[PDB]
C-alpha cells in the first residue's frame, strides 16, 4: 500500500549537520546591488519590438499592449479573444498592488521601514507599549516557536532560521533619497552602503544604512506560487502568480517585523532588497541551490518566492537540507535546454562569475542574467520557463520504497486555467497538508 | 463535497431579508464602536476613557499579571506578551480597527494615485474601455481574481441600497493620521447620475450605475477562535482584518484594470452581513452573524461595489433560521447577555440596531461593554456556535499558511462550474 506522504519525515531524512553548505574561496566579496541585471546600466536598456531602446520594463509594457491588441496571452500565443488577453494582464498588474517598483528593493522606504515607529499600526497601539517594553522572552527555543507560528499566520508556506552570513548582504543598496516622492523615484535612484556598526538599533544616516552588530539572525520565508499558472510560462498567467506573490511577500515582512518589534526586538524587512535571498534560503534549510540558480524546495521545487527579515531576536538556527538536488541538476539540464534565451549554463559549477551580474567566489552554476532579462521585453512578461519545466515543480515527485523517501527518477492553455481549479491565494488543497506545522516542526 | 451542498440549498432569486415600510438607511455613527452614548467606558481602575483605550489598559494589566485573558492565567508573562504582540501585529494593514473611513488611506475610491497604478500607467489598463462586457465571463474572471486575492468564499449580489450607510464616519481629507480619531466626522453617501465614484467637500457620491456588490468571506482560524474571549481569538480576528484590506485593494485594482470602477470598503460603507446573505454566502443567525456552511460564523466579511456586469448568486437556505430558533447556545454563553433568547422582530432594541428588518435584535452596547472588561474582542458566541465546528497548546499545536486548515481546505476548491 502507498505510504501517506509525510513532508516532515522527508525533511528529517535529508537534514544535514550544522554549517553553511555554500562553498566559497578567497576572492569572494560582498556584492553591490546595482550590479543586478535589473539595475545595471549595461543591462537596464532593451529594445522594444520596434527597435526603440528603452528601460527594459517599458519595452516589456509595449509588448503587453501589442499582445492585448492582437488577442495574445504571450509571444506567438493566441488568446481565446482580446478580452481574455486583457484579463490576464489586468490580473498581473493588480497582483503588484503592495509592491514598489518591482521588488520593494529600496531599504527603509515605503513599505520596507527599518523601524515601526511611524507606522499607523504602531501609533494606534502605542498606549500598550509593546514596542517599548523589554522582551519578556529571551529563550531562543520559545522565541523560535513563537516567531515561526507568527510567520505562518503572516502567509509563509515555509519558514526557516539561519545565522546571518554577511557575505550575502549587499555591499551597497539601490535606494532613493529620503525626500524624493514616489513619482520621481525611478529617476533619482542612488547607491547607499550597508554597514555593520556597534549601534543599538537599525538606523539610516545621510551616508549609510547601518545594521547593528547585534543583528544575529535571518528568518527566511517561502511564499508558494500557483503550479497551474506558472506552467503557462512565459505567458501572462505565470506573470500573475509571480505578481500576487510579491504582494504576499510584502505583507509577510510587515506583519512579521511588527510581531518581532512588539516582542521587544528589532526587525529589518527586505523582500527583494538588502541581500541575496537564495543564499539565505539555502543556509536556513528551505532547500538547495540548483542549476537555474533558484532555491529548490522539497514541497514546491523552485516554484516558490522568497523573502527574509533580519533580527536580533535570539533564535535556534535550522539545519541545512541535502535531498540530492546538486546531483540531479548535474545530469538533468532541462531548464538549460528549454531556456528561450540560453541564459542557463549546461556546464559545471565554478567559482568564476560569468559577468558583472554574478558574485564570484562561491561555487555555483554561473548563468548569464543579461540574456535572461533580454527575453522579458521580447515575451512581454517575467518568463519563468525554467521554473515551469523543472521536474521538482511537479507535484508528484516523492515516493517511499518501504524504508525511506526518494525522488522518482522517472520525472527526469490559459482558457483552461481561467476555467479550472483555484483556491485561496492560489494554494492547492491536494498538497496543502505538506506545510502543516506543529511545535516539533518549528523547533527541536 | 461543498459544491454539492451549496447547490442543494440554493434558493430562488430574491432577497431573503424581510422588511417593512419603516425601514430607513442607517447612519454609521450609530454603531456601538462610534456612538457617543457607547463610546466611553471605564477601565479597571475606574477611569472613563474611549473604550479601546480602557481595553488597552486591561491588556497591559494582563501581561504584567501573566494572563491571556480575564481570569485566565498564561503559562508565564512571556506567553501573555506573545499573544498580545501577535494580536497587535495582525492589525498592520488596517486603519483604526476596521478601515471604515471611505476614500481614505487604503480605501481609495479611485486607483489613480496608487503607486501600482502609476507604475503601470504606460499600459493604460485603467484607461482602456472594457474588452469584456459579458456578465458570465466577467463573473468567472472576477471570482478567480477574488480567490487569488485571499477570499475563501466569494459571492455576487445586486446592490441593495437599504444596507448602505446613510452617512459614513470619516475624517477631513487633509487631516493627518495622528489626528484622525479626534477629528472624525459624518458624511452623507448619496447615489447620483455621475460617471465615476467621487467625493466632494459635502458628499460621498456613488454612481447610479453601481449595480453590484462582490462579498468575500475570509476564514478565521478555528483553534485560535476557540480561545475566546482570550488573546489568541483577538489575534486571528486581527490578521483577517489585514487580509480583508489586501483583498479589497487587489480586487479593486483588478476591476479597474478590466475597465470598470470599484469601491472598496472593509467594515465601512454598508452592512456586510446583509450583503453576504443576499450574495448567498450564508444565512443570518441569532447572534447576528452570517453563518456559512463551510465555516459557520467563524469567517470575516468584506465587500467591493462595482458597475462591472455580473451574474448574481442565489441566496442559500440550509436551515439556519430553524436551528437558531431552538438552539439559543450563543445567548446562554454570552458573557454580557447581549444576545436575545426571544423571537425575531422588526423593532430594534436600541439606537445601535436598524429597525425595519426581521432579525434577532441584540443589545450591542452590552457586547461592547465586555471588551474593556476582558481586554479583547470576545467572540465567545462565534466560538460556541455548533456551525463553527488552552493557549499554550495552541502555540504548540497545528498551524498552516494564513491559519487555514488542510483538513478542510478542499471544501473551498473552485472550478468554473461553481463560479458561474
Ligand atoms: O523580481 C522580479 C520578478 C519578476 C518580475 C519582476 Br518586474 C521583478
Ligand atoms: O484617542 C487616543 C488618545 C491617545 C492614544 C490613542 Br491610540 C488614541
Ligand atoms: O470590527 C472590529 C472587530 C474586532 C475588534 C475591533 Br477593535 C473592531
Ligand atoms: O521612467 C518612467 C517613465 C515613464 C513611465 C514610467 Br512607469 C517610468
Ligand atoms: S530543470 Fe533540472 S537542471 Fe534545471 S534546476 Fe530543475 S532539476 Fe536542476
Ligand atoms: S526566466 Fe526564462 S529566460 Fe530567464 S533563465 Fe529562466 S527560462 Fe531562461
Ligand atoms: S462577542 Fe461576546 S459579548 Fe459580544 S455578543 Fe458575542 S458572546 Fe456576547
Ligand atoms: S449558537 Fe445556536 S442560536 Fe446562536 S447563532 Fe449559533 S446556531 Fe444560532
Amino acid at each position: 500500500a502507498e505510504k501517506e506522504k509525510n513532508a516532515a519525515e522527508i525533511r528529517q531524512q535529508f537534514a544535514m549537520t550544522a554549517g553553511s553548505p555554500i562553498i566559497v574561496n578567497d576572492k569572494l566579496e560582498r556584492y553591490a546591488e546595482v550590479r543586478t541585471a535589473f539595475t545595471h546600466p549595461t543591462s537596464f536598456f532593451k529594445p522594444n519590438y520596434k527597435g526603440e531602446v528603452k528601460p527594459w520594463f517599458l519595452s516589456a509594457y509595449d509588448e503587453k499592449v501589442r499582445q492585448i491588441e492582437n488577442g495574445e496571452n504571450g509571444p506567438k500565443m493566441k488568446a481565446k479573444n482580446v478580452g481574455e488577453a486583457r484579463a490576464g494582464r489586468a490580473l498581473e498588474a493588480a497582483g503588484w498592488t503592495l509592491d514598489i517598483n518591482y521588488g520593494n528593493i529600496y531599504p527603509n522606504r515605503f513599505f520596507m521601514l527599518w523601524s515601526g515607529e511611524t507606522m499607523t499600526n504602531t501609533q494606534l497601539w502605542a498606549p500598550v507599549g509593546l514596542d517599548r517594553r523589554p522582551p519578556d522572552t529571551t529563550d531562543p527555543v520559545e522565541l523560535t516557536n513563537y516567531v515561526k507560528f507568527a510567520a505562518r499566520m503572516a502567509g509563509a508556506d515555509l519558514v526557516g532560521v539561519a545565522r546571518l552570513n554577511r557575505n550575502w548582504v549587499y555591499s551597497e543598496a539601490v535606494t532613493i533619497p529620503a525626500d524624493v516622492p514616489y513619482e520621481q523615484s525611478l529617476h533619482k535612484e542612488i547607491e547607499k552602503p550597508i554597514v555593520f556598526k556597534d549601534v543599538p538599533l537599525p538606523i539610516e544616516t545621510d551616508d549609510e544604512l547601518i545594521i547593528p552588530n547585534t543583528c544575529e539572525n535571518v528568518i527566511v520565508a517561502g511564499i508558494a506560487m500557483n503550479r497551474e499558472m506558472m506552467q503557462t510560462a512565459p505567458n501572462s498567467m505565470a506573470c500573475a502568480t509571480t505578481a500576487f506573490c510579491y504582494s504576499r511577500m510584502c505583507m509577510f515582512d510587515m506583519w512579521l517585523c511588527q510581531f518581532i518589534r512588539y516582542m521587544g526586538y528589532y526587525a529589518i524587512p527586505s523582500c527583494n532588497g538588502v541581500g541575496q535571498s537564495v543564499a539565505f534560503a539555502v543556509e536556513a534549510g528551505l532547500g538547495q541551490a540548483s542549476r537555474m540558480g533558484a532555491c529548490i524546495t522539497p514541497e514546491f521545487g523552485p516554484n516558490v518566492r522568497l523573502t527574509k527579515v533580519f533580527t536580533n531576536m535570539p533564535l535556534v538556527p535550522d539545519k541545512p537540507i541535502d535531498f540530492g538536488v546538486t546531483e540531479f541538476c548535474e545530469t538533468c539540464k532541462k531548464c538549460a535546454r528549454e531556456c528561450p534565451s540560453k541564459a542557463i549554463t549546461e556546464g559545471p559549477r565554478t567559482f568564476e562569475g560569468r559577468s558583472i551580474h554574478n558574485q564570484s567566489g562561491k561555487l555555483q552554476w554561473q548563468n548569464d542574467y543579461n540574456k535572461c532579462l533580454g527575453y522579458w521585453p521580447e515575451s512581454g512578461g517575467y518568463c519563468g520557463v525554467c521554473v515551469a519545466v523543472c521536474p521538482f515543480t511537479k507535484g508528484n515527485i516523492w515516493i517511499h520504497d518501504g524504508v525511506e523517501w526518494l525522488i522518482d527518477n522517472t520525472r527526469f492553455n490559459i482558457t483552461e486555467v481561467w476555467d479550472g481549479k483555484i483556491n485561496t491565494y492560489g494554494l492547492d488543497a491536494d498538497h496543502f497538508r505538506d506545510t502543516v506545522s506543529f511545535r516539533k516542526d518549528r523547533v527541536k
